């Protein structure tokens, strides 16, 4: 797998069964998600970038299925006009950005 | 070079001269920075970020010096927190995302 980065790398991962789009971003520190609901054990955390920082609820544990690989991960919750897998995540895949 | 993202990948560029330092992004489009001063030919655009929009200033062209290259593009200029250069210059270094 090797993005180019012409075009935003997106991929589809599976977050505890259910398909999303993801986008992967270096400039992440963390991932966060909207549209699934990952139950009641989490940690109100806030995260902050170009425009504010918002609420996001964080879960520990959370099973993912990303580029043929399964790792579990740390995954938030919140108000996010894209889904991100950040840095925490592309550490696990052994992802790296190259010159 | 190779950035392993165990760290931010924070890296030092001269915009026209001047330095900064700017966080190397694949989840932006578009790159956008502040604290350096630009040629006021410049074009307003809205930039869309986690949790909001910010004025922006869009210079075309803009001369660059990063990672021992010289490239040229277009850096936005506004009050983000975080420095960024976007896929735009990422490309024009030939950067890629690998697994
Ligand atoms: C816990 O600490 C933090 O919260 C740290 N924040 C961060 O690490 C944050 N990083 C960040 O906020 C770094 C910036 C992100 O990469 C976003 C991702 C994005 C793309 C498209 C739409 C919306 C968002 N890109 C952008 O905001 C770029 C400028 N936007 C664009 O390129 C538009 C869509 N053309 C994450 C929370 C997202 C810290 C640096 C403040």
């Amino acid at each position: 797998p090797q993005f180019s980065l012409w075009r935003r790398p997106v991929v589809t991962a599976h977050i505890e069964g259910q398909p999303v789009e993801v986008l992967l971003d270096t400039g992440a520190d963390d991932s966060i998600v909207t549209g699934i609901e990952l139950g009641p054990h989490y940690t109100p955390k806030i995260v902050g970038g170009i425009g504010g920082f918002i609420n996001t609820k964080e879960y520990k544990n959370v099973k993912i299925e990303v580029l043929g690989k399964r790792i579990k991960g740390t995954i938030m919750t919140g108000d996010t006009p894209i889904n991100i897998f950040g840095r925490n995540l592309l550490t696990a895949l052994g992802m790296s950005l190259n010159l």
